[PDB]
């Protein structure tokens, strides 16, 4: 109609249907309500002291050794961060309607893909630190020490790149969404609903893509090769994860942080 014309003249690429902006609206809500601190976390955040991370004493396999002490730090605050990667997905509809085993399996799979995504959109160029949890502000040095390796390099890095991408919460959520809901996992039973919800999802986040014109070219490919990026990460944090549990104690490791990085 005339009116639907004028107001779309400045467009051209498709833009979400009624459809996916409930789609969007729900996994935007979703994300808002279960990312710490909100739009508070740079006022919030303490430093991990100085003093701490800067001493790896244990040993490891690719001989990026283990500062204890930064350890234990980071694994005090991870239980509640993985809690709240859990009550995201619960809020999706085509999430929570899967089987239990499903959800569980899934969330095992993209849980460290998550976090360091949440970590990595609240890397802060001026203090070259990533927020871990909204509240505490991390230096390269101790996030590779007190566990993640070379892990921490490719955080970092993803987070620098993605300062320039000024991605908002409802874009955000759409990557957690789109990481949610893969089907590289053993022992799904609702392979093909589970592809289906992920190219609802993907269609509705390419829209968004265009509906939110963005200033730099090729946005959206550009997004879908973080996302390999943050794969990588995921895997490489699992391989390093299993040479963790085999040199410590389980004692060291909160019964989520265990139960979700499981083999
Ligand atoms: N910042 C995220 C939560 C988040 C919390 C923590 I502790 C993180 O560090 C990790 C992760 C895995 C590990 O094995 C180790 I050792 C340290 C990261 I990366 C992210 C959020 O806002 O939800
Ligand atoms: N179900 C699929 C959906 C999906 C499919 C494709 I093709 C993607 O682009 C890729 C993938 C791997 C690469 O090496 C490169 I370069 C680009 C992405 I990002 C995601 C998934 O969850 O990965």
């Amino acid at each position: 109609s005339h009116m639907e014309e004028m107001i779309r003249s400045l467009q051209q690429r498709p833009e979400p249907t009624p459809e996916e902006w409930d789609l969007i609206h729900i996994a935007t809500e979703a994300h808002r309500s279960t990312n710490a601190q909100g739009s508070h976390w740079k006022q919030r955040r303490k430093f991990l002291p100085d003093d701490i991370g800067q001493s790896p004493i244990v040993s490891m396999p690719d001989g990026d050794k283990v500062d204890l002490e930064a350890f234990s730090e980071f694994t005090k605050i991870i239980t509640p961060a993985i809690t709240r990667v859990v009550d995201f997905a619960k809020k999706l509809p085509m999430f929570s309607e899967l089987p239990c085993e499903d959800q569980i399996i899934l969330l095992k799979g993209c849980c460290m893909e998550i976090m360091s995504l949440r970590a990595a959109v609240r890397y802060d160029p001026e203090s070259d630190t990533l927020t871990l949890s909204g509240e505490m502000a991390v230096k390269r040095e101790q996030l590779k020490n007190g566990g993640l390796g070379v892990v921490s390099d490719a955080i970092f890095e993803l987070g620098k790149s993605l300062s320039a991408f000024n991605l908002d919460d409802t874009e955000v959520a759409l990557l957690q969404a789109v990481l949610l809901m893969s089907t590289d996992r053993s022992g799904l039973l609702c392979v093909d609903k589970i592809e289906k919800s992920q190219e609802a999802y993907l269609l509705a986040f390419e829209h968004y893509v265009n509906h939110r014109k963005h200033n730099i070219p090729h946005f959206w490919p550009k997004l879908l090769m973080k996302v390999t990026d943050l794969r990588m990460i995921g895997a490489c944090h699992a391989s390093r994860f299993l040479h963790m549990k085999v040199e410590c104690p389980t004692e060291l490791f909160p019964p989520l942080f265990l139960e979700v990085f499981e083999d």
